[PDB]
């Protein structure tokens, strides 16, 4: 477990005092690990004692212990990404845990559906003349995948990352139609404004996204989706592997609401490639 | 075990009369289904027998099990996605089942990773200028959504799915630089010209897509990442997931490769969302 990480983590559980110590720390670690203890506790502006409690709240023994964890917890590669990268990890170590990072977090997501959300999302969909996704950044690339992915299924996909088209598209849409915004934080102030904008129009306002922000706050249907990756530090990383294994079942879902018509018409999709893609063998 | 899945995944195991039967069956399977063994031996342009072995190598008991087996595999999603989906699942079956499949993919490629392949490309982009991502379809949106990754690694990324800017692009990158091309299949045309260009101008060349494909002969670094998805008759949806994880993990050795300096690069970076980002409570 990085220590860096887990501080970051901490922060909700500390007191006062023992948080200004947790801020002092995560915003130049090197310094405090070339610090005695006086020194420390006078640039936070507490009391050493503070910092020894706050070292036992962070599960450490002690400051000296402080120090070793950190000097363990320094690598580039962990502020990039929330996994548990350690000063001198291999491609044998970091492809290792990436993976095991990944299972472990779209097994928690799995565990925790909301089967019911997913079913109400699924049959607004299968009803919509027009389904349109939009984000930012990360959520952004989601929202184009799962235009791929949607606009084979007998329906109108459009998927925007500017604000202004999103804003413009939104307002156009019937209220039978769909808009699923995508976010990692819930906290995106533009997708808030097209969020708005779709309830304005009365069309259905999935938000894929963790429960309890301002943007689930907003939705037709929380879709709920509560993997734990702090992007105000992190790249967004194993965030949009969740994202874009949740579209894939609402596009399963939207496929089952179809007839056995589909299977000729995804057939005439694939015949499409046939020119693009040499042959197998 | 969808049967349709399965005949399609069997036919380079089959002998030629079974052959003709498979691609019979999986051409019209509602037709089969209210066949007598006779018709669909005179159909197919075989004798009876000929449809009864085709049965048993399928792993069906006969000709009344190769019907019934049929009548639970013709669910609309079925051909959307390869996933085991029958006729009748509910949100709680396809969920989990869609899940259940990426899982099991994801440790199937982290069980066969290419450790050395992975040291090669992470150094490779680690010691390049411009990092370029082609892709057509999903992987087009594996190679955007790669880039929004990598541009804060202290590089150029720039992704493209319209092939004449790959070209273009393509021709103006250093030998010191990276391209990597994306491909479930492998065998995209345009991919193969946009490769063989980037090998032209004497820059290193990572594929991710599975061995032994046209475009892995011409690697320079083959990622050998073997999702079985046979994207001829299913969406890309597994394929992609593994890809981005790959994505990642690259990222992560860029990183990794990088000074303490990138830490605060990354918070510069992170700072910039401050303005357009609601702040958490
Ligand atoms: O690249 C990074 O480091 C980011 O964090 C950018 C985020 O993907 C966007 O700001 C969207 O944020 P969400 O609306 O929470 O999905
Ligand atoms: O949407 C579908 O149904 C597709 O199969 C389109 C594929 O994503 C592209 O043709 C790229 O193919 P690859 O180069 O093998 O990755």
């Amino acid at each position: 477990m990085n220590l860096l990480q887990h501080i970051a983590q901490s922060r909700q559980q500390l007191r006062k005092s023992e948080l200004k110590v947790a801020d002092h720390v995560l915003n130049d670690p090197a310094s405090v690990m070339h610090s005695s203890m006086a020194e420390l506790a006078h640039g936070v502006g507490v009391s050493e004692p503070t910092i020894v409690r706050f070292c036992r709240a962070i599960g450490c023994s002690g400051f000296q212990d402080l120090k070793l964890k950190l000097a363990q917890s320094l690598a580039a590669g962990a502020s990039f990404g929330q996994f548990s990268i350690h000063e001198s990890d291999s491609v044998a170590d970091f492809s290792l845990k990436i993976f095991d990072t990944t299972l472990h977090s779209l097994m928690e997501v799995r565990e925790h559906l909301d089967t019911h959300a997913l079913e109400r999302a699924i049959a607004a969909i299968a009803h919509a003349q027009r389904v349109e996704f939009y984000g930012f950044g990360a959520s952004g690339a989601v929202a184009s995948d799962a235009q791929h992915k949607f606009f084979r299924l007998l329906l109108s996909a459009a998927a925007y990352s500017d604000p202004h088209m999103q804003a413009m598209s939104a307002v156009t849409l019937k209220p039978s139609d769909v808009a699923i915004c995508i976010s990692q934080s819930g906290r995106s102030k533009d997708l808030l404004i097209t969020a708005n904008l779709v309830r304005e129009a009365g069309a259905t306002l999935i938000t894929l996204c963790p429960s309890q922000t301002p943007l689930a706050d907003l939705a037709t249907v929380n879709l709920a989706i509560d993997v734990h990756e702090d992007t105000d530090i992190y790249t967004p990383l194993t965030s949009r592997i969740a994202h874009l294994v949740v579209i894939d079942v609402l596009a399963m879902g939207v496929a089952m609401a179809r007839g056995p018509d589909l299977v000729n018409h995804l057939k005439s999709v694939k015949r499409s490639l046939r020119s693009l893609r040499l042959s197998p063998k």
